[PDB]
């Protein structure tokens, strides 16, 4: 019996899939139709994930700063998030990988509130692959959610403020059951992480490629893994 | 009258000066060595930035998780920290820069946080640039400052717990008075951010060198604000 064992202790990877605009722009297309290309995408990079052992995936698929872009642009994207969730879901199950999302569920309409916790429901008893889906989610967004958490038990007498320390905010932060996150991977050519998990790439490898969402591919995957096994 | 105005908008760099101990020990010396040469970067780089019209510079001199390095290896670097204070105040007061040390400097000894509390006076009415030097800092730990004052707050009953909003957090991290962080930069090679400044840095542009600290020059700082101004 071998299990597949990430190169020099990689357990969680990130990856900001940033580009789906411009490699639909580059061939005169609308952005959604680079999105929907990036669903390949997003379909690919987990099946590498859950092939080599990574104990979890989170993607940033949706920010908490992007309600600002066009309205329909805005809508096509919940349709296509309902549509991907329809696709991948059973296959998601059988191969034994935990759905979860992160971010703010609240601001989604009805029919992809349900299609998530249904998702989540389903699958919340595997044990391979933990896969986050970071929706509606900033970095600062999740600090202040475990603030709140920690402020409403100092109002109820349960907790005193020079109690709160690093670790106790940490355990009210998003998916601090999981590894700290060891490698974040941002294509599409920008060199920010725009508001992605500020708290937990704290000793996170960055890793930038100039590779658009839509082309990146298990030989791209690879590639980063193989940066942080050296770096 | 026309003052530097730096590329495209250019207001707050934060550098992580690394690469010192790397510096020194290819050349077969103690990382002291490295970084007492270090220094001599420091006052490059706060010469360029006061030069170019940069409102912000912040410096990573030392992490809060860097205690546990050699014990003797330490005390060199408190007293580095002296001797380079000692060696630039007079300066840095003349050029109108504004001095501030971002950190926990509970844990240094008197002479230390007297010598930082005098340099703070002399030039807190300084106007040029604000100089920052994030010493024993954490970018969690300065996190958990602003929320145990929140935290102080709701405990006073000055504050309920769902008052606590993104803005509000904002207000009580380190340098909230100053433009947010536009640019890291980071020498040495490594791409990490290592806990330096994680919540200011959600928009910053990234930029890694592989230039060490000791060897990081002018046209090494033009080179990270032009991949600024065209990134
Ligand atoms: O984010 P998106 O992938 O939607 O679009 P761009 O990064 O290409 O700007
Ligand atoms: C790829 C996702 C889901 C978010 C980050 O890209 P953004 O375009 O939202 O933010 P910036 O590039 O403007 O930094
Ligand atoms: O941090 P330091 O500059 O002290 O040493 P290295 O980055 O070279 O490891
Ligand atoms: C250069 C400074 C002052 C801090 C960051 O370097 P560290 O060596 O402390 O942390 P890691 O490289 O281990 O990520
Ligand atoms: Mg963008
Ligand atoms: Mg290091």
């Amino acid at each position: 019996l071998s299990e597949k064992l990430p190169a020099h202790g990689c357990r969680h990877v990130a990856i900001i899939m940033a580009g789906n605009g411009r490699w639909a722009k580059k061939q005169g297309k609308i952005r959604a139709f680079g999105h929907k290309a990036g669903a390949k995408s997003v379909r690919r990079a987990v099946s590498f994930a859950a092939n080599n052992g990574i104990e979890a995936l989170t993607l940033y698929a949706f920010s908490s700063e992007n309600w600002n872009r066009p309205a329909q642009e805005v809508s096509a994207l919940m349709e296509l998030f309902v549509w991907a969730l329809d696709s991948e879901v059973k296959s998601l199950h059988r191969h034994n990988v935990r759905l979860r999302i992160i971010g703010d569920t609240s601001r989604f309409n009805s029919r992809l509130q349900e299609r998530i916790r249904k998702s989540e429901a389903l699958t919340a008893g595997n044990t391979g692959l933990t896969l986050n889906i970071a929706a509606n989610y900033g970095g600062r967004w999740d600090i202040v959610q475990g603030v709140r958490q920690l402020a409403e038990k100092v109002q109820q007498g349960n907790l005193q403020p020079d109690q709160i320390d690093e670790e106790m905010l940490n355990q009210h932060v998003c998916m601090h059951e999981l590894a700290p996150v060891d490698l974040v991977i941002r294509t599409g050519g920008e060199h920010r992480i725009s508001n992605f998990l500020l708290w937990q790439i704290a000793y996170a490898e960055l890793y930038f490629t100039d590779v658009l969402w839509p082309d990146f591919d298990e030989q791209d995957f690879e590639g980063a893994l193989n940066a942080f096994a050296n770096r």
